[PDB]
């Protein structure tokens, strides 16, 4: 079991960390909704399907600079809406194909009242997700972590 | 990670054991050495090189028949010498290739002051090893056993 972004970065069976460089809505006024699919980003494979199944889910997530500052939101995993940021772990998707399918996450997050100008300088972190993969087979309990980084400013219009 | 000897049978992923007989010089004089060179007929491979460390150790070696009786010996791991039987586990030799590798294991054997006669029956058990392996993904420790047999009689002259 092993993950790959679209931009070609990947994070190998055992687990690990990458960095995703995601783009925003140039702009979000206060009331409207920024965006954040990575599930147009990060796509997951099972290496054995034959005889394993593999279990996935967003065990936790946290929000670091201007989303954190400036953005109220949660996070969307297959259909279902939690908290943002997540302190708790997700129900499981299951993976048993070779095939590359996408990480049902994504982040819907709204400026707050006082939000105004730039609220996410591009090239900051802006969160950090973490997939927990298990299966049933082995004892294998992975942690593919995902720190979001902005490609681009986001302003708030007053 | 498996492991094969040189008359093919083979050990699969996640361990098992196998019978290895070993040709003996017929005749050795109290203080010459016997010579077991297994890395001519024991070889290992990691099967996902490209991400993944595959790491073997001699976890112990033991004496039987013939050997045990009449036999001093050590035995050679990877370029350090060991007591034989063993009386620790040994460092760790690194498996990074699909290509069947050798295991790099030699037993010296030297009969006893007090030994004389037959020393070693022909198809009697002389030594087990077990070979363990780990990685550096998850916590696999499997144990690859090898049984070793004479395939002829030893003679120690008095
Ligand atoms: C003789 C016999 O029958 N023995 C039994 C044995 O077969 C059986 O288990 C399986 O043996 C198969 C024999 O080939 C293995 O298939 C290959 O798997 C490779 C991946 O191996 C790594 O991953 C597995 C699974 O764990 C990871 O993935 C699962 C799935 O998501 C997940 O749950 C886990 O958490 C984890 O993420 C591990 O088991 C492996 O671990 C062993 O090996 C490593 C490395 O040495 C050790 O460190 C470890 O301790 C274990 O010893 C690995 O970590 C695939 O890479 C491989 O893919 C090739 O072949 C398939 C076949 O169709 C192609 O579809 C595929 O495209 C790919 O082809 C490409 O590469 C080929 C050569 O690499 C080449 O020939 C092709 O042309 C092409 O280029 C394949 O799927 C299978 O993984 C074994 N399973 C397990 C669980 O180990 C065992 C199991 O009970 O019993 C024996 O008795
Ligand atoms: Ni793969
Ligand atoms: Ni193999």
């Amino acid at each position: 079991f092993a993950c790959k972004t679209a931009n070609g970065t990947a994070i190998p069976i055992g687990g690990g960390s990458a960095n995703v460089y995601v783009n925003l809505a140039p702009v979000v006024n206060v009331g409207q909704n920024l965006v954040v699919d990575l599930s147009t980003q990060i796509f997951c494979h099972n290496d054995y399907p034959e005889t394993i199944t593999d279990y996935v889910t967003l065990q936790r997530g946290s929000a670091y600079g201007g989303v954190l500052s400036n953005f109220s939101g949660t996070v969307k995993y297959s259909g279902s809406s939690y908290p943002f940021p997540t302190t708790s772990e997700t129900p499981r998707v299951v993976y048993n194909s070779r095939t590359d399918k996408p990480w049902p996450v994504a982040l819907y997050l709204t400026p707050v009242s006082s939000a105004g100008g730039v609220a996410i300088k591009a090239g900051s972190l802006i969160a950090v997700l973490i997939l927990r993969q298990t299966n049933n087979y082995n004892s294998d309990d992975f942690q593919f972590v995902w720190n979001i980084y902005a490609n681009n400013d986001v302003v708030v219009p007053t």
